[PDB]
């Protein structure tokens, strides 16, 4: 009901964590659990490649259909673009429904 | 300079006319040319099939390009459509230049 594709077997969950690295243990055995860990984090790269199937417009409609277009008028910032401070921004939500079909 | 494709061998000219049909000649030979013809016209059907080759957009442009779109707002008549009296009309000229490329 928010939108999209209901799936019984959706793309799986990818889980990740940093393996614990203990700090120096005591020199006499104690069965208590370690609260002492080396503070660390990890970084890396992630790629996602999805293959989307398309359904083409077959319409016989004579007159021009609405399309999603960028405003031609000048502006301080360009839409869907970084600003002077490097911050990416999306000015408006874009739905997918423009082309028209008959019932 | 008006536009389009300069051609040294452009599509040929297709010529058509109605073959003359004389009216009743005199019964005594006269070498004068006939000014007397049966008034007639012809109608028919004509088909033109042209095969146009296309050059696709390869652009890496991030932000959305301008497109030619129909106005969403309501109106008495729809653009590029017949009116109540059956008259087809084109409200505006449409150029071909929307998509953007670099120099
Ligand atoms: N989002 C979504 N996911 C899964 N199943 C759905 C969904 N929406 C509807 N349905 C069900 C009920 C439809 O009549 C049928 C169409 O399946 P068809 O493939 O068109 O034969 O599938
Ligand atoms: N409209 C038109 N018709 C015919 N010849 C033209 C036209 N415009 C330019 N030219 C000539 C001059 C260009 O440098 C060359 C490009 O041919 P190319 O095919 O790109 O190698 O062809």
């Amino acid at each position: 009901l928010m939108g999209g594709f209901g799936l019984k077997h959706p793309p799986p969950q990818i889980m990740i964590k940093n393996t614990p690295v203990p700090a120096n243990p005591p020199t006499n055995f104690s069965a208590a659990k370690f609260a002492s860990f080396i503070t660390q984090y990890s970084t890396g790269q992630v790629s996602v490649e999805i293959e989307w199937e398309l359904q083409k417009e077959n319409s016989k409609r004579w007159n021009p259909e609405i399309q999603y277009t960028s405003n031609y008028n000048k502006s301080v910032n360009v839409d869907f673009t970084v600003d002077t401070n490097g911050v990416y921004s999306e000015p408006r939500p874009i739905g997918t429904r423009y082309l028209t079909r008959n019932l």
